[PDB]
């Protein structure tokens, strides 16, 4: 049978912390994706179209991790695409049908399976409008007919007879960090006016949560592509508390990754709660999202990691709060 | 015998709401197409069709719906994949290869087919414009009769009798038309004065030339049919009347469970209004319904005993839960 959307989110929960709405949007679409694919395809039965998703969120919020985490249990062909390598048909670069070639390769060129797969297109915000915009609007236009059902003509599994792939039922998840999108939403929601007769109006998570096509059009996406991404799911910006859970709760938590490296030696690595909050706070100030957690941990551990493989008798190393706030050595337990 | 244009529209009516002028233009052209193919005497030339309309107006659906009852080979081409003959990309003769493939490479049948070229507006003029004007130029001798040479199942295909339906959302065209018909000048003696349906309905070759199509291609598309921007009422029928209406699609998805989905009349009108504000045409209807039903669809497979879901007007305007009836 099919897993319920709650089971999909439960699996996503082992990897992504926060973004409850983005996890919900992905889980429901994938569940509906499954249902559509087992729906009768002939007779008096209504034809079912698909709802594609656009993921809008800040750097290091978990967009790509959601897609990668989702992929672990999809049971349909899944591919990670990259919009920065796409160009118009007549130019250097990859054409939009290259995506289908990659999805098709993932299932050993079994087309019937490729047509049931799910495509994640990363960096969708990088092909916005803001001559011939070969790598920008030209790609958005080329994708219009790939996202909506067409028949892609892609090379065979050998060297360059081409394969006809019906993309009608391929689910597309697009996303990116629309960095300039908050200013547009603020301009629309806080217009106001200047001068007497006119009235003057009051002045990331909140703004993205209210995004509308008008903003994406002014940002630089074309209306024809926006309407083909009917579901807009947003990711918030991680705060100090979310960044603490990301250090220890996930299946591949940052702390767990270092404990494993120290575990290839015979030394146990422990962080104090004061350190975890200090790390999360410092990382938050770097404005790189969760990624900033790695810089802090690499920083505080650099000198103990240098010595560790040469030290003999060490059993446990403790990273206290002081080791994050001040240039202190971690306590070494022999 | 042949279906009358009224029968062609009657079949289009089960898929496309409104757009009466576009349906009339297609029905008459297809009927004339059938008549040409039966005429052995004056030599007859074909009238090709250009479909101009906004996003979500139903152009491609008309072509898809039309294709269900054509009795001749039919394909949809994609102008965004076409390039000049000497460059990477698909040469315009691939259109014939696809039309020819649909009939298992029976050339006599392929030569009698109908081709819809989507995204025709994407090969406008605005060096060597390999993916733009170069394609328009390449198509001139494909749309007007030539002898194509295409790979085996080379095969010679006479395109004289192939009907071409081209279309696209000439997004910048409404600005061009306003510049022509609304002078918008400054001064005491100036005519000064600041609606997609009204504008497109008066489109002239002059506007398409200024937009970016070449006069040689415009003259080969003698029939310009225009689609209206969907209004509030059209967008309500699009939710429930078509064979593949949006609401019916969700009722079917809910029907993959044992739960019945019901919309109130007030909800349908509210959805249509919100869809218009998104400026995506009918496609905006899907965004609104997805928004309103996201939480219900998430929980519905886990809920036990649920038998009916009611989406009222208050569930479109306010962030409320659809009434769950157990
Ligand atoms: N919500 C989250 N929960 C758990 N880990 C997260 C979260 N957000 C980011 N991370 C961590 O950040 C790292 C990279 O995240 P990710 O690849 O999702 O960023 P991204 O979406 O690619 O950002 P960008 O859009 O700038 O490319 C991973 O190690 C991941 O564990
Ligand atoms: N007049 C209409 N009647 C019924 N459904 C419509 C109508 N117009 C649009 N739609 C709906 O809009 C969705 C997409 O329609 P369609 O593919 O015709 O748009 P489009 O022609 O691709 O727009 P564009 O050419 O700008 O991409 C479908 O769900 C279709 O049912
Ligand atoms: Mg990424
Ligand atoms: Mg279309």
């Amino acid at each position: 049978k099919l897993p319920t959307p709650a089971e999909i989110v439960a699996n996503l929960n082992d990897h992504v912390i926060g973004q409850e709405q983005a996890k919900k949007a992905l889980a429901v679409s994938v569940y509906n994706h499954y249902k559509r694919l087992r729906h009768p395809k002939a007779g008096a039965n209504v034809e079912l179209s698909k709802s594609n998703i656009l993921l809008i969120g800040p750097t290091g919020s978990g967009k790509t991790l959601l897609a990668q985490s989702l992929a672990r249990k999809l049971d349909v062909p899944f591919v990670m695409a990259d919009a920065t390598t796409l160009t118009e048909a007549g130019y250097v670069g990859e054409d939009v049908e290259q995506i289908i070639t990659k999805l098709l390769g993932k299932c050993d060129f079994d087309v019937e399976k490729a047509q049931r797969g799910i495509v994640y297109i990363d960096q969708i915000d990088k092909i916005s409008r803001k001559t011939r915009d070969v790598s920008g609007e030209g790609v958005q236009q080329a994708l219009l007919k790939l996202i909506e059902g067409t028949v892609a003509s892609v090379p065979p599994q050998g060297g360059r007879e081409f394969i006809n792939v019906d993309t009608t039922n391929i689910l597309f998840i697009c996303g990116g960090a629309f960095a300039g999108l908050e200013k547009v939403i603020r301009q629309r929601t806080e217009k106001g006016g200047i001068g007497f007769g006119a009235s003057v109006h009051s002045k990331i998570t909140k703004l993205f949560g209210i995004v509308e096509p008008e903003d994406l059009i002014k940002f630089g996406l074309i209306p024809e592509l926006i309407g083909r991404l009917p579901v807009i799911a947003t990711l918030e910006i991680l705060d100090e508390d979310a960044l603490i859970n990301i250090l220890t709760e996930p299946k591949n938590a940052l702390v767990k990754q270092y404990q494993a490296l120290f575990g290839m030696e015979n030394v146990e690595l422990e962080f104090e709660e004061g350190a975890l909050r200090s790390i999360a706070r410092q990382a938050m100030e770097r404005k790189t999202g969760a990624r900033g957690l790695r810089s802090i941990v690499e920083r505080c551990l650099l000198d103990t990691m240098y010595r560790l493989p040469d030290l003999k008798g060490l059993k446990k190393v403790v990273v206290g709060k002081a080791v994050i706030e001040e240039g202190r050595e971690p306590e070494l337990v022999f």
